[PDB]
Formats: structure tokens, C-alpha cells, sequence
């Protein structure tokens, strides 16, 4: 169909007025738009993209760590097996480390070498992609992070309307910025964002990137291709065959992101990306306060448990922080959060009563304010409020956390464990009771 290659939802910005215009964030967060490309964003805001140029990064922090992914230079939009006889989904990539200075040399010499070649089915060249460069330290990247505060509020790393701001602690690469340094053919394999949170990506240039996007409600189709072809959807590297997708009637959005264009990946959108030239990119996540974002984040949280995959966003901890500190005026969002909190509260009361009925002591432990969420040291599930810690770890004050299930499996009557309580039931009951719909006259 004509419907399988739809146009890209695109906003064309000329000036600051266009950037701060409220219908912009409404357009981005609209679930009908799986991706929005905000063209001319850097130029409209007079953002200095030079602060993220390779030359400036080397000057700034030359020994800064870079995760290198070594990949094959594949033709156009295809992915061929090593031999060059068939198109396959699987893509191979080894990981190593280098520094900004060393990767910069490679990026620069790669460009010089292509100029020289320009003046002179397999097999494929090997290229290196500089990935996951951690721009979290404000003392190392002061000017860079300050430049990003010039964005409109809805797209910033930190803002009142961002769920990831309400988490109350750092989640690396989600509420901190990551940088990517690229050469032609540097590929980002197919994926969804952590816990289906929206992402913001700005191309620093000077080259272009080519994006491929499938709406969230088709992710189950791609999951099936992965299972059929012996791939883990969440954990393997794969590059979809567009003819497979065409055949299965999956619509594919496809577009070029030029320097200074911002790409908004909406909640749960499946996407993959390749550099067309030499460029850098910066990216982070944002969680808009919408029913759709919250719903998709909870669904993925629950799906991750089934797949034994850690959720980077602690949705229980987050949901309590929303109830404590956010006046929520959307009826559909409010009812989702309320329902979730009730589930948490009931499950916690059931467990706590079973412990007390078995004669197991619950130790008041409290909590430092701003203390991060805890995860089970064995299975990596989020553990809320009741923490299971071995007698020895308790004595040593290391407080290594287990979930109830993992503690039970280790020690059948919990004889090896103490149960630590970080919040009184009465306090949580009140936060729940005092969490009510705020009236708003807007839509
Ligand atoms: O525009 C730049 C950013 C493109 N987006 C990327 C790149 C990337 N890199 C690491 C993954 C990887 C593995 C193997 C080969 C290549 C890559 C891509 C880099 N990882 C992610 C990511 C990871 C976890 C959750 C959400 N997103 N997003
Ligand atoms: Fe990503
Ligand atoms: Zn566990």
C-alpha cells in the first residue's frame, strides 16, 4: 500500500516564537505521531552546536571514555550476512573502549581517507562507531549542558513536566546526556527506549543521519520476526529487512536528520538509525505527563520482568513520587496511577501480614531522602519498601537487597534474613488517600 511509506510528521522552525509555541509539545506527544522531526531547531534557538563538535570535545575532556562498536559497512538500507549471499536481520558488533582523543583521530582520518579514495553482496569494510559517551558530569561539561537549557521546557533534560525529573535520582543516559561520534555507516540497531520513554536526539553535524521508524502498536510484529529468526528482540542487535516489513504490512517512516534537527521519538516507537556522513549526535529521554507515556512505561516494566530484563526506570518508586509531589489533572492518567498505587499497597499489606503471621520481625530502617530505588541483587526486580538483607550484610551495614522470592529460595523460613522497612504503612496510606484529581479547565 501507499500507506506503508507514510510521510514524516515534521515541524519547520524559523525563530524562537515557533520554538516556544505550546502546540509544538502537543504535536510531539500526540500518540498519532510515532516520531516528530523538528527542523531548524538549532538555528531557531541560536544553539551553538560547536560546543559538541569533535574538536571542542577533545579540548574539553580528551581522555574521556568512549564505547566503541566495531561494525561492517553495509550497503544503503540493507543488512547482508558475512558471505554476502542473503539479507538477514542479525547484525554483529564487538565492543571495546577508547578515549575521545583517540576516536577523534579515527573520525578525522576516516574523512581524509575517503577524500583520497574519491581522487584515486560482499565483502564489507570494518568501521568503528563511538557510542555512549557520558556527558553527566556538570563540572566537566558545564558549557555543553548549559546550552541545552535553552531548549523549550518539554524537551529539556530537567523539567517540571518530565517524569524522569520526578524519579529523584540519576538514571544514566536517560536523565543525563549521551553523545555519539559517528562515521558513515555507523548503525544503531532496532530497539525501543528503556521502559518506552520518549527520546530527544539532536544531530550536531556536519553530516546527516537516516532514520527508520515503526509505530509502537506494530512492535509485536517485529518481536515475532525476532523469535522466528532466533533473535532476542530486547537484547540482540538486529537491522530489519524492509522487504520483510513491507510483506507483513508494517508501515515504515523514513527520513533524513540534518545538523541542528531535533528528532523526538515518541513513547514505544521502534527505530533504527545510520549515519550517512561524519557527525556527532546527542540524546536523552523525557517522560511527558500523559496517560499514554505512563501506560506504555508500566507495560514495558511488566514485560521486562517476564523476560528477566532489568527496568532502568523504577516505576514503583516513580509512581509514589508522582503521588507525593505532582498535582495530576488528566483524569485518564490519574486513574492509572491511582490503580497502580492500590496494587502496590495491597501486595505490600499481604506480604507484610504474612511475615507478621509467621512471627518474622519487621525492622524499622527508614530512608535517606533522595535515596535511589533498590533492585534485587539476584534477579534485578525493583524492590519497594520491604528489603530482604542477610544477617551478615545487616551486621556489616552493607544492606545488600533481595526481593522476597529470592530470599525465600535461598533461605526457606528467612532464618538467614532481616526484613527492613523503609516506610510506615500509615504514611503510604495517607499519600494514597491525599492523591486526588486536581481540577484543570484546559484539555
Ligand atoms: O543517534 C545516536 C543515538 C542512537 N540511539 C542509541 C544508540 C545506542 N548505542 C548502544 C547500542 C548499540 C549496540 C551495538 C551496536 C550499535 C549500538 C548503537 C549505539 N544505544 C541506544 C539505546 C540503548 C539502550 C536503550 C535505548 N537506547 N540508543
Ligand atoms: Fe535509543
Ligand atoms: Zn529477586
Amino acid at each position: 500500500k501507499d500507506k506503508l511509506n507514510p510521510p514524516t510528521p515534521s515541524i519547520y522552525l524559523e525563530n524562537k516564537r515557533d520554538a516556544f509555541f505550546p502546540p509544538l509539545h502537543q504535536f510531539c506527544t500526540n500518540p498519532k505521531n510515532p516520531v516528530t522531526v523538528i527542523r531548524g531547531l538549532a538555528g531557531a534557538l541560536k544553539l551553538d552546536l560547536g560546543l559538541f563538535s569533535t574538536k571542542t570535545l577533545v579540548e574539553a575532556n580528551n581522555e574521556h571514555m568512549v564505547e566503541v562498536r566495531t561494525q561492517l559497512l553495509q550497503p544503503a538500507d540493507e543488512n547482508w550476512d558475512p558471505t554476502g549471499t542473503k539479507k538477514i536481520w542479525r547484525c554483529e558488533s564487538n565492543r571495546s573502549h577508547t578515549t575521545i582523543a583517540k576516536y577523534a583521530q579515527y573520525q578525522a582520518s576516516s574523512f581524509q581517507e575517503s577524500l583520497r579514495e574519491e581522487n584515486e553482496k560482499g565483502p564489507f569494510k570494518t568501521i568503528k562507531f563511538g557510542t555512549n559517551i557520558d556527558l553527566s558530569d556538570n563540572k566537566k561539561w558545564k558549557l555543553q549542558l548549559h546550552e541545552l537549557t535553552k531548549l523549550p521546557a518539554f524537551a529539556r533534560v530537567v523539567s517540571a513536566g518530565n517524569l524522569l525529573t520526578h524519579v529523584g535520582h540519576t538514571i544514566l543516559g536517560m536523565n543525563t546526556v549521551q553523545l555519539y561520534m559517528k562515521v558513515p555507516g555507523s548503525r544503531t540497531p532496532g530497539h525501543q527506549e528503556n521502559n518506552n520513554f520518549c527520546s530527544v536526539n539532536i544531530n550536531i553535524g556536519p553530516g546527516d543521519c537516516e532514520w527508520f521508524v515503526v509505530p509502537e502498536d506494530y512492535w509485536g510484529v517485529l518481536n515475532d520476526f525476532c523469535e522466528k529468526n532466533n533473535l532476542n528482540f530486547l537484547m540482540s542487535s538486529w537491522w530489519p529487512n524492509l522487504e520483510d516489513l513491507y510483506e507483513a504490512n508494517v508501515p515504515v517512516y523514513r527520513f533524513i536528520q540534518r545538523p541542528g534537527d531535533l528528532v523526538w521519538i515518541n513513547a514505544g516507537t521502534v527505530h533504527w538509525v545510520q549515519a550517512v556522513g561524519w557527525c556527532n549526535n546527542i540524546a536523552w529521554n523525557v517522560g511527558p505527563l500523559t496517560a499514554c507515556q505512563y501506560k506504555l512505561a508500566v507495560e514495558r516494566y511488566e514485560w521486562n520482568k517476564l523476560k528477566s530484563v532489568k527496568s532502568p526506570v523504577p516505576m514503583v518508586h516513580l509512581s509514589w513520587n508522582m503521588a507525593r509531589n505532582i498535582k495530576v489533572s488528566d483524569p485518564k492518567l490519574f486513574e492509572m496511577i491511582k490503580y497502580c498505587l492500590l496494587k502496590i499497597l495491597k501486595q505490600y499489606q499481604t506480604l507484610r501480614e504474612a511475615l507478621v503471621a509467621a512471627g518474622k520481625e519487621v525492622i524499622w530502617h527508614g530512608r535517606t531522602n533522595d535515596e535511589p530505588a533498590h533492585y534485587c541483587s539476584i534477579c534485578e526486580v525493583e524492590v519497594f519498601n520491604l528489603l530482604f538483607v542477610t544477617n551478615e550484610s545487616n551486621t556489616q551495614k552493607t544492606y545488600i537487597v533481595h526481593c522476597h522470592d529470592c530470599a525465600r529460595k535461598t533461605s526457606k523460613s528467612l532464618e538467614n534474613f532481616v526484613v527492613l522497612e523503609q516506610y510506615k504503612m500509615e504514611d503510604l496510606i495517607q499519600v494514597y488517600d491525599q492523591f486526588t484529581l486536581a481540577l484543570s479547565l484546559s484539555s
